[PDB]
């Protein structure tokens, strides 16, 4: 049974994966991803080093292959990181002038966005732009441009393809009591009031065993951001129990703004935390408990 045509009929988006050329040529991922899930996005092939790698020489191979296998298959894609100071080019960061790194910034948003404009559903504008305690964290771009970044970023991305769903991403914003939880929320509102164009929230959900719980409330608290949407993202979960993964999807269902969720991976020996065994099938690409208890969640 394919989570993402059960998870459609209940009324959301998709249930994506992670993924890059890598997996795709290799196993059974292409035919799991084809069967089961509706949207995939790029793990690497999209971040700043893998398509700029020096300034205004711009490699697409990666990124192309995963956009034309995306559509030749039918499958909706998501894109991104293209701020976050991981994936980051010693030659971005090494930047300490303004203006410099402002058109430096316009240009890969603009440049990545308008080769696939109309193509794309979401991107992942900004990410893992917060400190733990709710402040905003100290990259190159706060650093040299100022707390003036986030709006200009997304403002850049809205102008180069009016079609996508713009994000903002972050992780340990799964506890609805947790200081950074509390902190984007209130940024973000701020943000919408001021015009600036964030569609969505995502949440990085690289979870513990038992956080599923707590995002039966964290989700709703994103939620009141008003965002259009939110997303959950990243998704794994140490151990990979069922309790943790229906609670995630019950999250999802219970909170009408979030459109689908997306796993890290497919099979565990290919996640970067593959002792945790985190994913939803095993090392011989076999469905896990967590795979059908989220199937017969959404079946019921
Ligand atoms: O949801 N994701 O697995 C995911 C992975 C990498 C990304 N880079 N930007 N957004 C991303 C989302």
């Amino acid at each position: 049974q394919s989570i993402d045509q059960l998870i459609k009929a209940r009324g959301k988006v998709y249930f994506g994966v992670a993924t890059d050329q890598n997996r795709l040529t290799t196993g059974k991922n292409a035919a799991i991803i084809k069967a089961d899930f509706g949207m995939v996005w790029p793990e690497e092939s999209m971040q700043w080093d893998a398509t700029e790698p020096s300034q205004g020489n711009f490699n697409f191979a990666g990124a192309d292959y995963l956009v034309n296998w995306a559509q030749q298959n039918g499958k909706l894609i998501g894109a991104g990181c293209l701020v976050w100071h991981n994936f980051l080019p010693s030659w971005v960061s090494s930047i300490t002038d303004k203006n410099t790194l402002i058109n430096v910034m316009k240009n890969h948003i603009t440049t990545l966005m308008t080769r696939y404009k109309g193509k794309i559903r979401t991107w992942d504008v900004v990410g893992e732009a917060f400190n733990e305690d709710g402040s905003l964290r100290q990259n190159v771009f706060l650093n040299v441009i100022g707390e003036d970044y986030i709006p200009i970023a997304f403002q850049t991305a809205r102008a180069a393809d009016p079609n996508a769903k713009l994000y903002i991403m972050d992780y340990n914003l799964d506890s609805a009591s947790y200081p950074k939880t509390q902190a984007i929320v209130n940024r973000v509102k701020q943000w919408r009031a001021a015009g600036v164009p964030i569609d969505g929230i995502g949440s990085q959900m690289h979870l513990s065993a038992g956080q599923g719980a707590g995002v039966l409330q964290a989700l709703p608290l994103l939620a009141s951001a008003g965002t259009p949407e939110v997303s959950i993202l990243m998704l794994d979960v140490a151990g990979a129990s069922p309790t943790d993964y229906v609670n995630v999807v019950n999250a999802c269902l219970n909170v009408q703004s979030c459109v689908g969720i997306t796993v890290m991976g497919v099979a565990d020996p290919d996640s970067a935390f593959a002792s945790s065994t985190p994913l939803l099938f095993d090392g011989n690409f076999n469905p896990k408990p967590a795979y059908n208890a989220i199937v017969q969640n959404l079946q019921q």
